[PDB]
């Protein structure tokens, strides 16, 4: 099955046919991309807040308008899906979801309320695709640039009523019903340790410094619990490489930062009348990011290699958190840089899949976001910034949906794209929950 | 080849599987959607400013979040395409296009600068797909809820350096090199009369009141001219319905309004803090629109009847302008209503195509727009409004990208969908110009 080799503009964009991305008819090549054979592996890549506009802005800046993401843009089967959440009290649609509800949706197959992790609107637990994978004998991986306790990674391993229940302290106070000392399954972190995925890599070391309030590991910090349970812990890139295997006897746990992992690019925050009162911006490397912090692609690399040892097959989720976070912060360089970061991850996934031949790879976002690409002389009410793109032309981005310190999600349907066995089930209009069922059937779970 | 019968949520939105839009594997159905046989006809439907946000908002309001547009959402082959224009000076990408430049792109195959109709940056004319269709002996249809002189319909029949050149008067003044008496092909309206499509339906009667300055019909209004040339003139639903034939001996010219055609729904204009300071809004029918003004679907249906008599085939463009126009006015009900207007037209096209068997139907937009779907509690700097949706829940829409009297286009990539012969060529990432060549190839033109 072919990945889209090259869909950059094919010539002189000012000349007839110069901006075409197609070189000929696609029918045959699409037919060739459609298999219903069983998937042995799935790699699900999530870019948080990566709506169609975030992809465009990032392509525009880093690859040029007629450029082409070698990962993100290279998946043959594309569609649009809906990620609306629910009002907890009414059961009716809540048109703009948070990470919690949407991640719960694709990892569980049931809609839920903003803030909910692995539970429906009645607070009843539902099994996650990762838990099911592990039970079928599949190897499991969970990779994240956010705190590991954050909604998206957490949704695969924890069941709680609020996403705020990082550790024992927060749980006892906000999810009393989940608190270990109250007869519940426990905090997000405690539940993560129980879930015992083969590979788990992200930030969020801070919460492992808490002590459990009850259970076999009462009195001991969550970190020591992990150690007492046979987890290999690594804290940087070098130590990550030293790892040789990863399984139920020696699960891998990577903690690469206190909270969220550092972002790659630095640029000023967008600003009111920024495009007209402030110079065009060119992004730069983040000085606060040490080489020894692994990159999403580097984590994705190591996970694929460790997980693929498993003959039955593996399931892996790759989560680029800070597109969304930088979008919230109205920071275009931060936001574009993390989109570029995800694209590298996708490339590693795509080329593994391309050689193995029985791997379904999926790329999407949890929901849309604020950033808009607007005309250079725009006079907008929100925060704006002008950027010098690879094309040698300025692009203006606008963030205009919040007066407070944080720009807001949007509810627009958005792109989902796939390559490999069962990738068809992503085409046309679908819903976020269909995704859970697509993965379930592909791996032949249950 | 199947049209997506139903991709609404399949059951209880609150229960596992209840929000699924799919009932099973799509591979087989998708395989049956891929044919590379000749297209006898092509119906291109354009929603002006109908980006993914606009589609989702219309769906949310009129059909409910888990609802389904029987037209818009029912095309199996989907992808995202880019519509960047060109800076006329530098030849580099201008990241946010207008109607002129983007409609020039698909109808012609070449990128151009904002405001240009059927000419490249060098201002050199290029042939449009409709002129090419007519040349190949095919019937041609050009339908529009906007003024017929407006960029999108005009791009098929006129070549001018500025979209402003409605009639001789404005042409002589702003496109002298195009002015008839300065020896040019003439104004948009004069060129429209020359082009002589079999069917031309829209608004814009005002400009036909103008008199030509030079040429064979000097002194006579373009209305009179159209008549001397053998055009059948209709101006309301009943007269249009009465028409029995439309061809090169008797081309049909429908003029249903002075300017743009009247909007379908009425609602208040969005407002600063409108979602918090003012009551949720329910859209109502426009009490000013006369029943005798044809709808987009009514025009589309009649065009199809008339055009399908040609045994070689037909090309037909159907343009829903007031989505964009209401988006500019920050009027959610206007906007949504026009999206509903478009969805009906798409249905008429889909149902004709589904039984004719050899028709390619395409639905997309020229570019994205301002309107965003945001959380009900949002405090934004721009204009907002709360809506009572079909779900009986409230949706908030935000227009936050302009301090001027008009909301702005956005450069985000956006959905293109297709059904029928050669539809494969829409899947994945493409460019607006690819659409020219896709159509061109599907009709075996040249
Ligand atoms: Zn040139
Ligand atoms: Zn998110
Ligand atoms: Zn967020
Ligand atoms: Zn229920
Ligand atoms: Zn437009
Ligand atoms: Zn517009």
């Amino acid at each position: 099955m072919p990945v889209l080799e090259n869909r950059a503009a094919q010539g002189d964009i000012t000349a007839p046919g110069g901006a075409r991305r197609l070189t000929g008819d696609q029918t045959a090549a699409l037919r060739d991309s459609l298999s219903d054979k069983p998937a042995k592996n799935i790699i699900l890549l999530i870019g948080d807040g990566m709506g169609d506009s975030e992809i465009t802005a990032a392509r525009n800046y880093a690859e040029g308008a007629g450029g082409f993401f070698k990962g993100i843009d290279a998946l043959p089967l594309t569609g649009q899906y809906t990620h609306y959440a629910l009002n907890k009290k009414t059961g009716k649609p809540d048109y703009v979801t948070d990470s919690a509800a949407s991640a719960t949706a694709w990892s569980t197959g049931v809609k839920t309320y903003n803030g909910a992790l692995g539970v429906d609107i009645h607070e009843k637990d539902h099994p996650t695709i990762l838990e099911m994978a592990k039970a079928a004998g599949l190897a499991t991986g969970n990779v994240s640039t956010a705190e590991l306790q954050d909604a998206t990674p957490a949704a695969l391993v924890a069941h709680v009523t609020s996403r705020k229940c990082y550790g024992p302290s927060a749980t006892s106070e906000k999810c009393p019903g989940n608190a270990l000392e109250k007869g519940g399954k426990g905090s997000i972190t405690e539940q993560l340790l129980n879930a015992r995925a083969d590979v788990t890599l992200g930030g969020g070391a801070k919460t492992f410094a808490e002590t459990a309030t009850a259970g076999e590991w009462q009195g001991k910090t969550l970190r020591e619990q992990a150690q007492a349970r046979g987890y290999q812990l690594v804290s940087d890139a070098a130590s990550l490489n030293s790892v040789t295997e990863a399984n139920q006897q020696k699960p891998l746990l990577g903690l690469f930062a206190d909270g969220n992992m550092p972002v790659r690019w630095l640029g000023p925050k967008a600003t009111y009348h920024g495009n007209i009162d402030k110079p065009a911006v060119t992004c730069t490397p983040n000085p606060q990011r040490n080489d020894s912090v692994p990159t999403l692609a580097q984590m994705t690399d190591k996970a694929i290699e460790l997980l693929s040892k498993n003959e039955k097959g593996f399931f892996l989720q790759v989560y680029g958190a800070s597109i969304d976070k930088q979008d919230h912060a109205a920071n275009p360089c931060g936001q574009i840089g993390e989109t570029v970061d995800l694209d590298e991850a996708v490339q590693r996934a795509l080329e593994f899949a391309k050689k193995e031949g029985n791997t379904l790879v999926i790329v999407t976002a949890d929901h849309a976001h604020a950033s808009q690409i607007v005309a250079p002389d725009t006079k907008a009410p929100g925060l704006t910034q002008a950027l010098n793109t690879k094309d040698g032309a300025v692009m203006v981005m606008s963030y205009g949906n919040s007066e407070e310190d944080s720009q807001e999600h949007t509810g627009s349907q958005l792109r989902i794209a796939a390559y490999g066995p069962h990738a068809a089930n992503v085409v046309g209009l679908t819903d976020q929950t269909d995704l859970f069922y697509t993965m379930k059937a592909a791996l032949g779970l249950k």
